[PDB]
């Protein structure tokens, strides 16, 4: 059953012709009501995406559902048609330095807006960056997004985490809940590295292997950076490891633009406090062809299951005839 009224003709995803605006669209079927976690993430995404309005963030064009809570078993979310995503594109296409630069610009431009709303995406990765045939880029999937909460970021060593392993910042495995903006910049750095070589930079195979990969390239954290980790189990883990030297970025990425590698270095900084912020990244020389802060807008203001289905029903009311 993929039931999108008569408006759209010709969980599960599908393209479809929109008969009111005469353009094809994307439509995603969400059958979330059988699982609490599906419900929370569905509501969080809808609320965020309906509030956001930005060229580099996917919009919601329409939501299709039954006219009553009792009859509502699925929700269909209608979005702008985007041919592909950066995951699919990297599996077959070499990117020119110009394409890398432009994609990175648009990721950071979109992220500036998200962070300006005090929201963290928390699962940036190539498959969450949609592209069209003219290489317009739009960030999607806000199912794991949270309002930033730096005063409650601390946690113990080896705390389980939900977001995609290969794009997790080192501190997630050590002492962080992923409640600060620096979590997203690490993921962007991973994406930049992946654009440079078409391969994930830190493809860990399980939770602690991810930190092994990171330390294998950045090398051992400095004394200063360790002194910032008060958590004893995390600190002592790091002190137990043999000394590892930094792998120079220009050896890992011999064809890369030197300015790209300087910015990469700043996004993939071990210590999240020293990590570059989104606005500094936009102002970096690598992006000087595009940087224009007047044209990098910010958000106008900061942003059980039975009540969750009611909340989703209420949140989707404005699209009803
Ligand atoms: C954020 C991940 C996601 O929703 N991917 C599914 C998807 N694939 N295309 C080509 C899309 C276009 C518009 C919206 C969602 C799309």
């Amino acid at each position: 059953v993929f039931d999108v009224g008569p408006r759209y003709t010709n969980g599960m995803v599908c393209s479809a012709y929109d008969n009111v605006n005469k353009v094809r669209v994307a439509i995603k079927k969400i059958s979330p009501f059988e699982h609490q976690t599906y419900c929370q993430r569905t509501l969080r995404e809808i609320k965020i995406l309906l509030r956001f309005r930005h060229e580099n963030i996917i919009g919601i064009n329409d939501i299709i559902r039954a006219p009553t809570i009792e009859q509502m078993k699925d929700v269909y979310i209608v979005q702008d048609l985007m041919e592909t995503d950066l995951y699919k594109l990297l599996k077959t296409q070499h990117l020119s330095n110009d394409h890398i630069c432009y994609f990175l610009y648009q990721i950071l431009r979109g992220l500036k807006y998200i962070h300006s709303a005090n929201v963290l995406h928390r699962d940036l990765k190539p498959s969450n960056l949609l592209l069209n045939t003219t290489c317009d880029l739009k960030i999607c999937d806000f199912g794991l997004a949270r309002v930033a909460d730096p005063d409650h970021d601390h946690t113990g060593f080896l705390t389980e985490y939900v977001a995609t392993r290969w794009y997790r910042a080192p501190e997630i495995m050590l002492n962080s809940k992923g409640y600060t903006k620096s979590i997203d910049i690490w993921s962007v750095g991973c994406i930049l590295a992946e654009m440079l070589s078409n391969r994930p930079i830190f493809p860990g195979k399980h939770y602690l292997d991810q930190l092994n990969h990171i330390l294998g390239i950045l090398g051992s954290p400095s004394q200063e950076d360790l002194n910032c980790i008060i958590n004893l189990k995390a600190r002592n883990y790091l002190l137990s490891l043999p000394h590892k030297n930094k792998v120079p970025w220009n050896r890992l990425f011999p064809n890369a633009d030197s300015k790209a590698l300087d910015l990469l270095d700043k996004m993939l900084t071990f210590n999240p406090h020293k990590r570059i912020e989104v606005e500094q990244a936009l102002a970096h020389p690598y992006l000087e062809q595009y940087y224009d802060p007047s044209d990098e807008p910010i958000a106008e203001a900061p942003f059980p299951k039975e009540k969750l289905k009611e909340l989703i029903f209420e949140e989707t009311a404005r699209f009803q005839p």
